[PDB]
């Protein structure tokens, strides 16, 4: 109360301009009938899980998460694939609430870390460089 | 001929000693037993594909991917988690090709991009840093 984070619901899908507005700050606008399409397909998926950050009834924030199994130990992580909090509720610590409540909800699910790439133009260790071809 | 790349299958639970040196150059030594278990999880999952190269019946290079949806748009990409060739068989061109056959393989499946992260201690572009927090 009266910040909450809860998973992504079918409910939503009467959210969907709430939702573009999130991917238009992403900086990947979209509309309401692609974007319908694409979440239908994610959110089918047990290993994808979209955790929304919402005030009073309003989607201000996601979470696009995937649940992953290491290669190299038995064990699972978390991997944040996408991150945006509204452009007119920054510098309030909703980012903040939002990936402590990502890594809390991964906690959980017996992740043992969990990780995300960001972009070049709190605990986390930067020990890696991402490359990425275009096929 | 006679270098090929194929999916790991179920005759290669009779090669984990090979397999396990793999693991051991990539920097996580493990032991049979356990590595039975791990890759019989990582295996049974469509999303996971385990590409081996081969050299005269020997496993000597692993490529682990799994293949991802996008939260920003409606495509898949390929990421490879682990990549290694066999100590004795470095130099020799080994890495691209299997690499080469890592994304051809990708492309095949439809993926648009397959990316990577690599530590810090080809038409690749370096764009993501990557951030990890222990849970």
């Amino acid at each position: 109360m009266s910040i909450i984070t809860r998973l992504f619901n079918n409910s939503d899908f009467e959210k969907l301009n709430q939702l573009c507005k999130l991917y238009d700050d992403l900086g990947y606008p979209t509309n309401e009938n692609d974007l319908k399409k694409r979440l239908k397909k994610i959110t089918n998926h047990d290993d994808y899980f979209l955790l929304l950050l919402i005030k009073e009834n309003k989607i201000i924030g996601l979470s696009g998460m995937c649940k992953m199994m290491f290669y190299e130990k038995n064990a699972e992580y978390m991997r944040i694939l996408a991150f945006v909090i509204h452009s007119e509720f920054r510098k309030k610590g909703y980012g903040k609430r939002l990936l402590a409540d990502s890594e809390e909800f991964s906690k959980r699910l017996n992740c043992k870390a969990i990780t995300l790439n960001s972009g070049n133009r709190n605990g986390y260790v930067s020990n890696t460089s991402g490359f990425t071809k275009q096929l």
